[PDB]
């Protein structure tokens, strides 16, 4: 399937679920991974740098995020992270996506930008008595936990009761954003050496160490599922797709 229609431009349920296992990948597996990783080789920091083009700055920027400004100290940390990538994710990639291509955007040929296999997609609001936000932090919270070893909670009125003291940064749309229409892909060195001074020295950390999450769609008794329903279809709201329940989900999920 076409990057940029998963990516950016989905129009049916097929792609908004697709999108959430590859959401899963990266949020509770790969970042654990590659921080584990940097804390057991050295062959990390140079083999990762060795790497295709563009890949080096976006690893070891993750592995800078997921060691020091994002490592939650607590259990509200977590549900605040989950609330902060909420906002991420459906309302300001929304309003970026919008910036670049406005609704009313036309083609060269005159034609509307936003049409055909295109949904034009509008920004979310949180409200944490929209059960499906809720559902969205509960789970991604919970995993989010586990990748770093804390322990979670289920009790929806205390995450309930926690979200209402979480304060989300103001976004606004940049205008140097790259977002490609067709699968035609194209600061570089400073940038990367900053990271390479800025990167804690593994001994800096005794004993710290990241859980990876294997994706399980049959246990009914994780989040996994709970995860990518409500990651989907929060996504599909975006593009006014219609939502599909946790069955139809799993059943439409033999992608």
């Amino acid at each position: 399937i076409p990057i940029c229609t998963l990516k950016n431009f989905p129009n049916a349920i097929e792609h908004t679920l697709q999108w959430a296992r590859d959401e899963f990948e990266g949020l509770f597996k790969q970042p654990a991974e590659n921080v584990n990783q940097y804390l057991t080789d050295s062959k990390f920091v140079e083999r990762t740098l060795r790497l295709a083009g563009t890949q080096p700055l976006e690893v070891l920027e993750a592995v800078q995020r997921s060691l020091v400004l994002q490592r939650p100290q607590t259990w509200g940390d977590c549900v605040t992270w989950a609330c902060h990538h909420w906002h991420t994710q459906y309302c300001n990639n929304i309003r970026q996506l919008l910036h670049n291509f406005p609704p009313d955007q036309l083609t060269s040929s005159g034609a509307p930008f936003w049409s055909g296999p295109k949904r034009c997609p509008h920004p979310l609001t949180f409200d944490v008595n929209n059960t499906l936000h809720l559902d969205y932090v509960m789970a991604a919270a919970n995993l989010f936990a586990q990748t770093y070893g804390l322990t979670g909670s289920q009790d929806r009125a205390a995450v309930a009761s926690l979200l209402q003291s979480v304060q989300v940064p103001e976004f606004t749309p940049k205008s140097g954003v790259k977002i490609h229409v067709s699968d035609q892909e194209l600061v570089d060195d400073s940038r990367l050496e900053e990271l390479k001074a800025t990167l804690p020295s593994p001994d800096k950390l005794p004993g710290f160490k990241m859980y990876p999450i294997d994706f399980e769609k049959d246990d009914d008794s994780n989040f996994h599922m709970d995860f990518i329903v409500a990651a989907s279809n929060l996504r599909a709201e975006n593009y006014d797709i219609s939502p599909a329940d946790r069955h139809k989900s799993k059943l439409i999920a033999g992608k």
